[PDB]
C-alpha cells in the first residue's frame, strides 16, 4: 500500500500479464491437452484454456493483480529497475512456430529471445522469494475465504493440502509457479528493463528459539561422586556439532 506503480511499468505490465497467460496456454498446448466446456476437472476436460476475449473477468483480474503485486513487491525489496536500452522494443523478435502450435483462440503467442539472458544466483533466489510471496498471498486469500489446511483435499470442509509454508510446499506446485514467475521476470528483463537488487545480507540467527527460562541444559554427575585424587577419564560423544 505504501508504494505506487510507475506509469511505464503499468504500460508494460498489461502485456506482461497477457504473455504470462500466453505462457500458460502454450504450456497446455505442448503438453497436448485441450479445452473442455463444462466446469469439471474430473470429467477429463479443462475450463481454463479460454480465449482471451471470452476469458473470465475474475480470472484475468486475478492475473493482473498478481502481476502488479509481483512487480511492486520486487520494487519493495529494495530492487530498482532501469531502462538502459529503448531499442529492446525494436530488436524484440517473434519466434516462428508451425501453425499446429497455434491454439483455437486464434491469437498467436510470441515468446521472445529469453535465452540471451545472463542470470545471477541472487536473481534466482529473488525469483524464488517472490514465488514464496505469491504463495503467501494465495494462502491468505484462501484463509480469509475460510479454507484450512488438511492432509487430504476436501471441498466440503474447505480443507486443502497446499495451504502450507513455502519451505514445506510440494515440489510439483513449487516448480509450477516458479517457472511462471521466472518467465514473468525474464520477460520484464527482455523488454529492456534490467533490475538491480540490493546486496545479500549475511547474519547469524544463532537459532535462538528456546524457552525464556533455559538457553542451555547442564548435565552432571552426582555430587557424591566427586573425585579428590587419582587419574580419571570419561568420554563425550557429540551427535550434533
Ligand atoms: N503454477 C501456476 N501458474 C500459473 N497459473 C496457475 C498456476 N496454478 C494455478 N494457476 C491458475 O490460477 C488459478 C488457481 O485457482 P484455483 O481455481 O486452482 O484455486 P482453488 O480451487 O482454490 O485451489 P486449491 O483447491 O488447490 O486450494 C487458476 O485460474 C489456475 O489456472
Amino acid at each position: 500500500s505504501q508504494i505506487v506503480l510507475p506509469p511505464h511499468l503499468e504500460r508494460i505490465r498489461e502485456k506482461l500479464a497477457e504473455n504470462i497467460h500466453e505462457l500458460w496456454v502454450m504450456n497446455k498446448i505442448e503438453l497436448g491437452w485441450q479445452y473442455g466446456p463444462v466446469r469439471d476437472d474430473n470429467k477429463r476436460q479443462h475450463p481454463c484454456l479460454v480465449e482471451f476475449s471470452k476469458l473470465p473477468e475474475q480470472e484475468r483480474n486475478y492475473n493482473l493483480q498478481m502481476s502488479l503485486e509481483t512487480l511492486k513487491t520486487l520494487l519493495a525489496l529494495g530492487c530498482h529497475v532501469g531502462i538502459s536500452d529503448e531499442h529492446a522494443e525494436d530488436k524484440v523478435k517473434k519466434m516462428k512456430l508451425p501453425k499446429n502450435y497455434q491454439l483455437t483462440s486464434g491469437y498467436k503467442p510470441a515468446p521472445m529471445d529469453l535465452s540471451f539472458i545472463k542470470l545471477t544466483p541472487s536473481q534466482e533466489a529473488m525469483v524464488d522469494k517472490l514465488a514464496e510471496n505469491a504463495h503467501n498471498v494465495w494462502a491468505r486469500d484462501r484463509i480469509r475465504q475460510g479454507w484450512t489446511y488438511g492432509i487430504q483435499q476436501d471441498v466440503k470442509n474447505r480443507r486443502n493440502p497446499r495451504l502450507v509454508p513455502y519451505t514445506l510446499l510440494d515440489d510439483r506446485t513449487k516448480k509450477s509457479n516458479k517457472d511462471s514467475l521466472r518467465e514473468a521476470v525474464r520477460t520484464l528483463l527482455g523488454y529492456g528493463y534490467n533490475l538491480e537488487a540490493p546486496d545479500q545480507d549475511h547474519a547469524a540467527r544463532a537459532e535462538v528459539c528456546s524457552g525464556t527460562g533455559e538457553r542451555f541444559r547442564i548435565f552432571r554427575a552426582e555430587k557424591t561422586y566427586a573425585v579428590k585424587a587419582g587419574r580419571w577419564y570419561f568420554e563425550f560423544e557429540t551427535v550434533t556439532a
